[PDB]
């Protein structure tokens, strides 16, 4: 079955066949679309998942059906029946990690998928060990501002009782503290985690931009706290090109975005601790982190300084202030020489990547709801692009926050 | 099953049961989501009619009454005899209002119950259609104080006597292909603008020429008509700060009025059912004015603002976008023509959603279409999870007539 996708701004039509290889469910039914919903083993099911993966791997290197291909399948089968699981070769791990990124339908930066530094941390055994691995990842990825995509992969899940987990949602993130008056100091998004850190012993400096400590869980044991070496945490003071009063807002952000709470599934194997990092698209900070009502919420303060007509929404003061803030984020990062991409460039690149993928791969799963930027949506090419969302493995998946499932010792 | 929807900004959770009454398909499957795709017999009729009549009588608190039963029997006998049936005026009004209520892509449904319905089922000719349409335009325009309305022409019979309004909207600007290879006016109407010429219209070759109505009655060939200029309310666009804006020479019409859709009620199909409301600022300022395939005016406006268009990261397109939309709203409001900004419209929709969920058990909504084309996340709907599904009565898309008409 072939599926057509049209770009209503260029009339360019593409054909998707890749979806024929999607195995997982999407959440939608022939009677209801849950496209905007944020989030809708056993010896038996493992080998098939292993085989599917290995066939994909060997096909990619043009060795499908080869003796090397058949021995690997036999080797893995034996291993699974013998140990109930199996270990991936280094090459398969790298291939797996890259494709999980390549298959992430909500990622607009996938044009960079083939360029990913994979750090094999499967020999790690303790939380201190995890900390060392993570520091090395942050330093390598940061590269003094010239950001490089990378991922660190800790030991896969076994009985589900010895999981490795990074309790932080991002390796680097600011603390949030709820005040008794109901207000919040810092980043609202991280209040609950900040509370856990404090409870675990963290001495919170209680400021507006406190880099959180790492809470690391190794081999199913209780998590431990670690402070990332300040010299390893690159930050950018936010100022505006024309508004000299902007800097006085006291804003800044970290340069390295590093998601650390997702699960990496490769050939049936589950890697519960797999922090990965890339670089920021300006709107993530400028629009969401700074202007979401439930985040820093700086629109008013910025608006006032600009002396905009805040009496009636129709003046579009919120929109005006929104643009200036995003100009400030991009300007500051560029001036400090810290990698970043604006939404115009990022979306234009995604379209080229997406078209390339259709011709070489026969498809490119994409989540329109997530691909389209949170500002100036229709002036970016993705808004006008029809997309097809479906799930391919390997892949990155969500998993419940560890504090909701961890059995304390 | 009972599905839940959460707003990630207020944490409010709503439970949806209304979806369990969905009938048509969505185009999606367990393996693939097509949420962003623009467009994914007597034995057949009575079931549909029954479904409709049941909801109608239920809405008037007479479910299972004799009147309910009698009506169901009358229609049943009418279908078996005439292979179709006619709706009572009350059922027609209820149907139209509910087709609007069920339009998952409409952000202004909080206004659903306030719809003036004009019964034009007694119409027989294109001239009659013109008369009905002018009356509709005049009533809805209300000198700038816009009022929602729909005019319903005769329902489809054998498919060979369908009434159709060939225009996509009652009021729209023409588009012509020039020698340069460029396009003059609105590129979106190039094809229609040609069929008008190919039919007789004498195009003024302007940047904003109000297109002539092309009306089709009883399957006959469409006829042209010029909407009395005095009935077409237009707004010149100026900025409340950049006095150079007026020089762009831009203007837009105040009455948005979709005319190419199909209204389906109790199985019956109304191929010509033009309806109107009022504009949300972004529709004109973001989409019609800035879309690359439309008037595509960003660069021009950018220049006059003298901003660095050298690098995309200066966000000149974004800065220029806001101002263009500030102007549209400013103009309309100055001329006292009804119009709503995306902030206000989305806030209303959220309220409507909450009302619908507690009174109806849900509200089908298409997130992709509900979220404005600019400043998406600073509007509440962005943070609102939505469930999309099809309910009848409904407004459906239909093939352009020029691709199906047998001259
Ligand atoms: C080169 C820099 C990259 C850019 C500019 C980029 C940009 C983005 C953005 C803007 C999002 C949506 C984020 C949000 O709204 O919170 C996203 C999501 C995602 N990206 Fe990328 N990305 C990059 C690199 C990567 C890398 C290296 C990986 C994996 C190895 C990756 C995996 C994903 C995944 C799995 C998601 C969805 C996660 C979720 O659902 O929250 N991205 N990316
Ligand atoms: C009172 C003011 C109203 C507002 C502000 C409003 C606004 C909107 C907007 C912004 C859209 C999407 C427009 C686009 O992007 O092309 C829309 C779509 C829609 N509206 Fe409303 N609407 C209003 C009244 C009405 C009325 C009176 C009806 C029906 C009688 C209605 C039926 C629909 C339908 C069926 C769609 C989807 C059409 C499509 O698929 O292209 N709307 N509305
Ligand atoms: C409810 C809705 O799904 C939610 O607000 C989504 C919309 N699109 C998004 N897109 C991106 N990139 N990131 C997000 O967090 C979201 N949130
Ligand atoms: C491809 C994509 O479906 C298309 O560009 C949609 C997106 N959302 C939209 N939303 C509204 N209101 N109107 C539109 O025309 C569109 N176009
Ligand atoms: C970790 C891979 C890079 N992905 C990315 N750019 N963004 C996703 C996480 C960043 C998050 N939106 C934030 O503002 O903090
Ligand atoms: C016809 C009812 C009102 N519907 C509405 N506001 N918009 C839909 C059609 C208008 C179209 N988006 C435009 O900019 O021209
Ligand atoms: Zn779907």
């Amino acid at each position: 079955r072939f599926l057509k996708v049209k770009n209503w701004e260029t009339d360019v039509v593409l054909t998707d066949t890749l979806h024929l290889k999607s195995t997982l469910e999407t959440g939608c039914t022939e009677h209801i679309c849950m496209g905007s919903i944020m989030l809708p083993r056993t010896k038996d099911q493992l080998f098939p998942l292993a085989k599917e993966f290995l066939d994909q791997y060997y096909s990619s290197i043009k060795r499908f059906g080869s003796k090397a291909h058949m021995d690997r399948l036999e080797e893995v089968n034996k291993e699974i029946e013998s140990t109930s699981t199996y270990q991936l070769k280094d090459t398969e791990l790298i291939y797996g990690a890259k494709h999980a990124w390549r298959n992430a339908s909500r990622c607009v930066g996938r044009i960079q998928w083939s360029k990913l530094q994979v750090f094999d941390a499967r020999d790690c055994t303790t939380a201190h060990g995890m900390f060392n691995y993570i520091c090395n990842h942050v330093k390598y990825a940061t590269n003094k501002g010239n950001l490089r995509s990378a991922i660190t992969i800790f030991p896969q899940r076994t009985d589900g009782k010895h999981d490795f987990r990074v309790w932080n949602s991002q390796l680097i993130r600011y603390a949030g503290y709820k005040q008794p008056d109901g207000s919040t100091l810092g980043d609202p998004a991280n209040v609950q985690f900040t509370e856990i850190c404090i409870q675990q012993g963290w001495k919170a400096p209680r400021g507006r931009f406190d880099v959180l400590p790492l809470l690391l869980q190794a081999n199913g044991n209780d998590p431990e706290l670690f402070q990332i070496p300040p010299e390893l945490v690159l930050e950018v003071p936010i100022r505006h090109p024309k508004f000299d009063w902007f800097k006085d807002l006291g804003l800044k952000w970290y340069g390295l975005p590093a998601v650390s709470n997702m699960l990496l599934e490769i050939g049936g194997l589950e890697f519960s601790a797999c922090p990965f990092s890339g670089w920021y698209m300006g709107t993530e900070i400028g629009v969401r982190d700074y202007c979401d009502n439930s985040r820093y919420n700086i629109l008013e303060e910025v608006a006032k300084k600009m002396d905009l007509d805040m009496r009636k929404t129709s003046s579009l003061w919120k929109d005006q202030a929104l643009v200036e803030i995003n100009i400030a984020v991009l300007y500051s990062f560029q001036s400090d020489k810290v990698t970043i991409v604006d939404h115009h460039s990022a979306t234009e690149s995604f379209i080229k990547h997406m078209e390339n993928e259709y011709r070489c791969r026969g498809g490119c799963p994409a989540d329109w709801v997530w691909i389209v930027p949170p500002m100036s949506g229709s002036i970016t090419p993705v808004f006008h692009q029809e997309m097809l969302n479906y799930r391919l493995t390997p892949s990155f998946e969500y998993q419940p926050d560890p504090w909701n499932t961890h059995v304390w010792k």
